[PDB]
């Protein structure tokens, strides 16, 4: 019938480095049913028993699983977390699949809510990943080798072979410059305008190991193993500071670009949207997303629409913090 979600957990009580790619989470080859999906950082929690190895977790799983495995900062897996499982998790059951759609979520929700998982395209997954294509092209979740050959030209060209800061701001421009050239649905506004910049430097932050103190810097094996594996290198040691986004914005001034998409069903048409959210204009981002809820949940009662107001509270704790400051809106009133 259902449950009650808890608050998210807290920071960590040890965040200073350790070895992660220990005995007790081995990397395990995928079972039936096993689920995986466009993020290579939950992708390697869920194969190292971070996470479920089926790939389908509560929020408070996700949360305590980024930190253990990653030493993701705290506010920033709170805000990714109940971002994701807002719009595509099911708040009935407290789990979210990190990838497609799978009867382990259990009963669906009332359309047009549908507990599909990371996979589902527009609001939150979308365009110009680094080792993903975009969902036009069919298929956005799958590592893809071609795109994973274009991370490895930039890293040989702007980082000495390795991927740094400098390659990110390289890589993040040409890929938007990608498609916009190659795909007629080309979408860069809201969220994804947001998260596209941040996980650019995921791999420098908390990929790479954390008792490398100074030129932090991806080698190609170790970005191939978390991308394309799913698994951690070996004696892989955590980040030794919470960390999340760090650097994101040198990403953005090394080639400045505003959020939009191709107009009108065409190639390089790219119209600047002014009403989206930007890095000024974070705020927008949390509207944005409790106006989607609303359009996913028109008019719930009874466990599901208390599941949604708790969730929507968590999710405002994290972004209050993160966004400095944000008005909490109550689309369904209070318990
Ligand atoms: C990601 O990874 C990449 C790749 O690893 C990494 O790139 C390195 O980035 C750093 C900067 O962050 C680079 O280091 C800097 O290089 C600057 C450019 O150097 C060129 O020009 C120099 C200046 O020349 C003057 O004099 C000549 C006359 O001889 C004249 O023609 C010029 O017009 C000019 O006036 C020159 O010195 C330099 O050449 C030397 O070194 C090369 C070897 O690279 C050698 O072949 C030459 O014979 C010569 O010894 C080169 O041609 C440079 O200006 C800059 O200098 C500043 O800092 C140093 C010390 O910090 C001070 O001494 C100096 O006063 C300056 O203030 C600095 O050295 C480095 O070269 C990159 N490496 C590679 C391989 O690309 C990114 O940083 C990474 N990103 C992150 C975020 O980590
Ligand atoms: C792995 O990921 C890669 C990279 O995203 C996918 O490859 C891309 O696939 C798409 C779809 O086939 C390609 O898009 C098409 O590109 C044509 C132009 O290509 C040239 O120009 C680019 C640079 O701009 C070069 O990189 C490329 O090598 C070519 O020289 C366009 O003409 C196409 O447009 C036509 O169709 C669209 C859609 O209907 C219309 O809007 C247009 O008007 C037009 O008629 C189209 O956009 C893209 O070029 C591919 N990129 C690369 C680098 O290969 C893989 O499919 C994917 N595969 C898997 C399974 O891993
Ligand atoms: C905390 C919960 C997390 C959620 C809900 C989440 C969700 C997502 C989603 C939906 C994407 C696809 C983005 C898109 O196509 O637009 C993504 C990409 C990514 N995530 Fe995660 N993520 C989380 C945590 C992390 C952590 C801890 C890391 C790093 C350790 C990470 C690293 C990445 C990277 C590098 C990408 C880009 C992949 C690519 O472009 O090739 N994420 N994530
Ligand atoms: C891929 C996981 C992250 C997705 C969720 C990120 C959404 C907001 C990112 C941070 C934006 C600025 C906030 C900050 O700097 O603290
Ligand atoms: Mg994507």
């Amino acid at each position: 019938q259902g449950v009650d979600p808890p608050p998210p957990p807290g920071p960590p009580s040890f965040t200073g480095t350790k070895l992660v790619n220990d005995a007790d989470h081995p990397w395990q080859p995928l079972r039936e049913g096993d689920i995986r999906g466009p993020c290579p950082g939950l992708n390697t929690l869920a194969s190292h028993g971070y996470l479920p190895r089926d790939g389908v977790a509560t929020p408070a799983q996700i949360i305590t699983a980024t930190q253990e495995g990653f030493n993701f900062e705290n506010n920033a897996a709170i805000v990714a977390t109940y971002l994701g499982h807002l719009l595509n998790g099911n708040l009935v059951t407290d789990l979210l699949s990190i990838g497609g759609a799978t009867p382990k979520t259990g009963p669906p929700p009332p359309p047009p809510a549908h507990a599909g998982g990371l996979n589902v395209h527009g609001t939150f997954e979308g365009d110009a990943g680094m080792t993903r294509a975009d969902e036009f092209f069919g298929d956005n979740h799958s590592f893809n080798q071609t795109l994973f050959d274009k991370f490895v030209d930039f890293s040989n060209r702007y980082g000495g072979g390795f991927y740094n800061l400098t390659v990110a701001g390289e890589l993040r421009y040409s890929r938007i410059q990608d498609s916009i050239a190659t795909n007629p649905e080309f979408q860069f506004k809201n969220v994804r305008f947001i998260t596209a910049y941040g996980e650019t430097v995921f791999p420098i932050n908390l990929f790479v190991d954390g008792r490398v103190t100074t030129d932090r810097k991806l080698s190609m094996e170790d970005a191939a193993s978390i991308f394309r594996d799913m698994r951690f290198p070996d004696d892989f040691h955590r980040s030794a500071v919470p960390a999340s986004n760090e650097g994101a914005d040198q990403v953005l001034a090394a080639h400045p670009w505003v959020p939009g998409g191709n107009a009108d069903n065409q190639v390089n048409n790219y119209v600047e949207d002014p009403d989206s959210a930007d890095f000024t204009h974070l705020c927008r981002l949390y509207e944005f997303v409790v106006g989607s809820v609303q359009e996913l949940y028109p008019n719930p009662t009874g466990i599901l629409r208390r599941n949604l107001i708790k969730n929507l509270h968590y999710w405002w704790t994290g972004v209050n913090v993160a966004f400095g400051g944000c008005d909490e809106l109550f689309p369904y009133g209070q318990l």
